[PDB]
């Protein structure tokens, strides 16, 4: 069965950028539920597959994508952040970013635009296009995961579901986007990029 | 030109069921934003329309539906609530609910389920089906409006976007659904209903 | 593994309403492919499920729904037609239809409207709503199956993908809809209704 | 008012690659229908717009995008074909394709894949990404237009709705994709391309 990963830092480690309450609820309630729901859903799919029940399989897709994606997305997200993060990546990811976006600030501007642009619940992503061999910005609705729905390998995700910022930033998603750069774990993003 | 309607009560009039900060922000920021963008999008659509720019018209659809829907949904939502609402509805509305759902309690359970089941942002709705002549429950994603996307006439809507309840109920949407029944303005729902029988 | 059902009549049995070529291609090529694709897809899903590969599972949903639905839909469709069909159902389905649509002709008008109204590829359906205990008309895009995506139990489906009528009716879907009533196997639809 | 453009060649000018009955029907019936409905939908949108009827505007979106897109896609499609087309493109267009896809053959394989992979009705497109300055392949469902829904400028589109090939190729879409390369008007694609460098 899938499991809720531990946080590589405590709930208030990202203060004052993302407050303690947001982190605690996001991980212990939101992500926790996705995992449990995912396990239930995956087990039902095993029964349906074994029975050759195509209708049941299709009927289960929404739950599998939503909770499955919820697990995939947040799992990556936690590793994308750090109390000791911020700044700019060091090395090959930085050169890749300059190459594909002109500069690191233009890139930030682009990911910010995509993230703030999401109508409703969603995610902003910096991903890697293997078919083309370059970085690419993308946005996904609800919990639809980047790789499973677009083929892009996720490097850095920005959760723009209201639960990710409302307590502290209310409706001002732009301020949440501005603040988050201060806690991005570029070493993790770099490692994800190098794994490509 | 569309405008932000005033709430028919103070921001804290629905406490303790829906707190004041939630109402204040939902109204003055959220709703206001939709109306602002709606007027912006409508004008751009008027320019594209007059120029025969079909590509522009199509590119503007998401913004028009999102903000236009946002204006429609919240305008209705404000009137659906009241510091003097709650309780069980009476009159023909109640009789209609018993016919199509069995009882008011069964209806509540049905709308609660449709509302809690929305993945992501959306709305739960009790609407009227003009084609078949009865009540019908439906759910809508993001700000997609009930009538414009399903043909059903909206009677009562429950906003399940997280901004409508997170500050107070966190991720426990079910508690929000349970609390909101205490502030439903059944008199308004009745008026929207009676307006269909016509 | 899933299998292509045999037709309960020959390819030209529905002439002059749906010509022989349409039927032969529809069954031996179109439906045949959906089954094969479905088996491939279902087997990949078994591997992904066993590996706990949520991304692979999600990435496979389109293929499973499309081909799985393709199999479900056409399987029902073949049983919904007959060289000896047409007319009106006899018994409880007829009373159900009068009750829910006023009359059999109003019902035909409704299913026709829904079917002809499909923008792009799709299906028109007469289904049964168990939650409400009544008949209900619905339309589904591409191969999305009725029950798996709406919960309604399929009774009669009208395939409005262009391959289902173009050879004979070209773009005139309304004429195809008019002609098909002559070969509807109402005994099968009735049996599907009674099974509810 | 939108109108049905004339084809720049006779209905059977693309034979034996795309037969005459397919072209005649595709143009005079299919396309004509989209333009007819587009003019109908546009006027209704103008009435709703002027009345501030947001619900109506939203309810009209599917029809506007479907028929408007249908007009846009086919108008471009007709110009993308020619009895004197086919072969490998030359000039800067060819040089651009080699840069972003490797070679013309690899590009063909890519567009063929995107086109054959469309589930249901749709279009395959070679478009220009103004943001990143290069060519890009994309697929669109039903009649959703490339530019209006993705922002990419259409250079070459391949209609994969069954009406575009069924009469001749039946369900073997791959044979249709292989045949259509013999009638591609690379001079037109070049003009649409050159129009972006600007
Ligand atoms: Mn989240
Ligand atoms: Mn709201
Ligand atoms: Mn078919
Ligand atoms: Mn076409």
């Amino acid at each position: 069965k899938h499991s809720l990963p531990d946080l590589p830092y405590d709930y208030g480690a990202l203060e004052p950028h993302i407050n303690a309450q947001i982190m605690q609820l996001h991980h212990s309630k939101n992500h926790a539920a996705y995992v449990n729901n995912l396990n239930v859903t995956e087990e039902k799919y095993q029964e349906a597959l074994a029975k050759g029940d195509v209708t049941a399989q299709i009927a289960l897709q929404p739950a599998l994508k939503f909770n499955g994606g919820g697990h995939i997305n947040h799992s990556i997200f936690w590793t994308n952040l750090s109390p000791n993060g911020g700044g700019e990546p060091k090395g090959e990811l930085l050169e890749a970013i300059k190459r594909d976006f002109g500069s690191f600030d233009k890139f930030k501007e682009k990911l910010t635009a995509a993230s703030v642009g999401v109508q409703g619940s969603g995610w902003g992503w910096l991903g890697f296009n293997k078919e083309r061999g370059h970085l690419q910005i993308a946005a996904c609705p609800n919990q639809d995961p980047l790789q499973g729905t677009t083929g892009l390998i996720p490097l850095l995700g920005i959760d723009v579901w209201e639960h990710a910022y409302f307590l502290q930033y209310k409706n001002v998603r732009p301020d949440y986007l501005k603040a988050i750069w201060n806690v991005i774990n570029w070493e993790n993003v770099t490692e994800r990029y190098m794994a490509c």
